[PDB]
């Protein structure tokens, strides 16, 4: 929703990538331009774990009533993690 | 236990990496070489995957009577799946 | 330099980060999310090997007189694209 | 050849599978057997990325005599490291 803190942390990267887009104009040594696009990288990594983690936790707190549909609710859920 | 496939998927893997022996032993080809150590590499990935598949699912339908503890246990293997 | 093809690319996945924060915005489904979030990640991964490909060609194919030093350039060059 | 290194490192990654299967065979906790599996993964990295750095440093270290034809085997062998 509206505050979330995965919005702030995309926003980083979408004016790293501003940054690096200069860089590049600037042909600026390969090194610094690959070291910033690597954090931009890890950055979008970290974002994709923690939203999946939130988005299992929620399944694991918020059950259907059902608990046999809850386990296939989960499962359906963390094949979607591991893979 | 005694018969599981991932025994023998580990043990194709092990008698891979004994060629693999053999073919630096004989100066093969780096990428002859590479490429089949890309391939044990990859048998050993989908091993954890299926490992910590099962598990979870595992975990999942074979629940505590706790439905509070359960979740508990949920979550800490969802985010070792994740991390 | 100024209209380079790395801009264009690092300025697509700039946007596609713009277009995923709405997505979050709006609670949109996880699985959407991460899809086009893991896109942006391809994207950048790909810049960065296009980028040291590039880099390393350039090097290869502007050597330095002295063929000792040029050598030197090379191991530095290569050792950071393996690492 | 005979003595490498390579082959040494690959010997324990065997026997280390050798364990691991034990380790399935007596259904010891998954996260135990994904510690060791994860750690001969990454000797098997390892490994692949020191024999791709070896053959690369030997490629520039011992040149063909034909400059440009030396260029052409060079980039063939960077754009296997970076893919
Ligand atoms: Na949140
Ligand atoms: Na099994
Ligand atoms: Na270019
Ligand atoms: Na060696």
């Amino acid at each position: 929703g509206t505050n979330s803190k995965y919005i702030t942390a995309l926003k980083r990267s979408e004016g790293q990538l501003r940054g690096i887009q200069k860089m590049i104009e600037g042909d600026r040594d390969c090194a610094d331009i690959v070291t910033q696009l690597t954090a931009v990288r890890s950055s979008v990594e970290r974002v994709i774990e923690m939203i999946i983690t939130e988005a299992l936790t929620e399944c694991i707190n918020q059950p259907l009533d059902d608990s046999e549909a809850q386990k296939e609710r989960l499962e359906k859920a963390i094949r979607y993690l591991i893979k």
